[PDB]
């Protein structure tokens, strides 16, 4: 054994896992200003109700803690909250979990009454009870709440000192962001221009995975417009099942991503470096369902990836998945098609390879290469360790047709095939439907996709805490010195429309999740205002 691979991991271990990896001077890093600093963001923010009271985690809390201090209001607080466990109840319990709201916010004696929905929706909502139970039978009486709390409460919430205190959150989420903000971690390995290791912010402890972005490689390859879309596109989607972005900042040699970690490995690891090749099919099946809801809401934008392949998906604490390196991603224009030779040998579309004009078929095709090489525990056109030359690999991607084994069940078969058809025009998913067709598929008999979409199914495969799901430190591939480039003030201008700093929700998120939005979200006694809210003296 080589220590510089036991160390890095132990190290990555120990932070993994007192004050949960906070730093020491935390409360000071994150200490409220007086309200009276805050005048600019009062102005600057958009007083938006679902923005301000929903969508940002941190003020959907403080709205709630503000409804609280009146009996008024606490009970549609209350509705909104029961109405989200009817939304999760199972179909059988459906029916019943529907009385207790109806019997205990709907009814002109309820305890817990609430008199904004109106006498006709409350029987309106009555009847379609008899009828059939359905998870969104409060959808409009929900709904008729939202539209009183965006009136009066809201505007009495942008009073208090509530709103105020949102306001003193906001402003340490504007606080600039450096590589003092985060300490590094082992590299967890290489992409693109640069490599990818774990990170830890030192005032919160909250783990994640530091893509970084080497500048003189991105000048040398021309890849600019590749690292801005990158950046953009993981900014608009928000996806379960896609690495979520929560910092993008600059340092004096590379632009950096800061995503969600993933401490499970990827799929890669756990076909080849992890037993008997590839898994059984239950674990695909798990995986290629969920990849498909990322497929989907990629989709949903009209972007395609063309970067799918075992490497790029990952496994996070309780076995679930996210699609990572969208950096061969794009935003189509509706009703054209795109001319790229992009992707990796193996893993291209036949489209692809012949220079062809193409639209979303890449990436069904892509689906079916995962559900094989995870079945198979080989790629569709490629030896386990076979070396061909690329002009044969991509030639049997064209003419030669896949080959399967005893390990393939009837159905596992049928939606490879239909996935890897080599005519894009009639192949699973790449129809008007999209990826309706293929949630059908006898594959996906027993997978409840409205239940996994949710998270309510278990995964099948939970990574063992204490295992770092990776090669180590000293395998990873390298890159070579970059020489002869002079970053010029000409690309001044990219590294600004990248480095914009935090981004609110997940920052918001990470104060919440950490216990630090807790701890801090204070006020003076008996409810009243704290010396940071006083506008008497600070
Ligand atoms: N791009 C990302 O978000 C990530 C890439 N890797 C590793 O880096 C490899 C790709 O170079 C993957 O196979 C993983 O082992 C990651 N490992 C953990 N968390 C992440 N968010 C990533
Ligand atoms: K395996």
């Amino acid at each position: 054994m080589e220590l510089e691979n036991i160390v890095a991991n132990t190290v990555l271990l120990k932070a993994r896992e007192k004050r949960k990896g906070k730093s020491k001077k935390w409360k000071e890093i994150l200490k409220f200003p007086h309200i009276s600093q805050c005048e600019d963001l009062r102005r600057t923010i958009d007083r938006d109700y679902c923005s301000l009271c929903d969508k940002q985690p941190i003020g959907r809390l403080l709205f709630r803690q503000f409804c609280e201090t009146r009996p008024g209001l606490e009970c549609y607080i209350q509705f909104l909250d029961s109405v989200a466990e009817y939304e999760v109840t199972p179909d059988e319990k459906l029916g019943e979990k529907g009385k207790e709201i109806m019997t205990k916010y709907l009814t002109p004696k309820s305890p817990v009454f609430i008199a904004q929905v109106g006498q006709d929706l409350v029987s309106q909502t009555e009847e379609k009870l008899l009828q059939k139970p359905c998870k969104e039978l409060f959808s409009a009486c929900a709904q008729s709440v939202h539209e009183y709390l965006r009136g009066e409460p809201f505007h009495e919430y942008l009073d208090s000192m509530f709103f105020d205190r949102f306001l003193q959150w906001k402003w340490l989420e504007r606080q600039p962001v450096t590589k003092n903000t985060f300490r590094q971690y082992r590299v967890l390995g290489k992409g693109g221009f640069g490599e990818v290791c774990a990170c830890q912010v030192r005032a919160t402890g909250k783990m994640y995975a530091c893509k970084r972005l080497e500048k003189k490689r991105i000048k040398k390859r021309k890849g600019e417009s590749m690292a801005l879309n990158e950046k953009q596109i993981l900014e608009k989607v928000n996806s379960q099942f896609v690495v979520n972005l929560a910092y993008a900042y600059e340092t004096k040699d590379a632009l950096c991503l800061v995503l969600t970690i993933m401490n499970g490995g990827d799929l890669k690891f756990h076909i080849y470096n992890m037993g008997n090749p590839g898994f059984e099919e239950e674990r695909a099946l798990f995986y290629a369902a969920e990849i498909l809801c990322g497929l989907e809401d990629l989709h949903r934008e009209n972007t395609v990836y063309r970067n799918l392949k075992p490497e790029n998906i990952l496994l996070d604490d309780y076995g679930h998945i996210r699609i990572s390196d969208l950096g061969l991603a794009v935003k189509i224009p509706e009703g054209d098609l795109i001319r790229g030779r992009v992707g990796t040998v193996g893993y291209m579309a036949p489209e692809v390879l012949n220079n062809q004009r193409y639209g979303l078929s890449p990436d069904y095709w892509g689906l079916g290469c995962l559900i094989y090489e995870m079945i198979e525990g080989q790629s569709p056109f490629r030896g386990r360790k076979e070396k061909v030359k690329r002009e044969e690999v991509d030639r049997r991607v064209l003419e030669t047709e896949e080959v399967y084994s005893h390990k393939f069940s009837e159905e596992a078969k049928s939606i490879c095939k239909m996935l890897l058809t080599k005519d894009a025009k009639q192949r699973l998913g790449c129809q008007e439907e999209g990826a309706a067709e293929v949630k059908r598929h006898p594959f996906f008999r027993n997978m409840n996709f409205k239940r996994l979409e949710a998270g309510m199914l278990d995964p099948p495969f939970v990574p063992d805490p204490r295992a770092v799901y990776c090669k180590d430190v000293l395998d990873i591939e390298q890159f070579s010195t970059v020489k002869g480039v002079n970053l010029d003030h000409t690309d001044d201008d990219f590294y600004s429309k990248f480095s914009t700093g935090s981004v609110s929700i997940p920052w918001q998120n990470e104060m919440i999740e950490t216990e630090c939005f807790k701890e801090l979200n204070v006020f003076g006694p008996n409810g009243t205002l704290p010396p940071d809210l006083n506008r008497n003296h600070p």
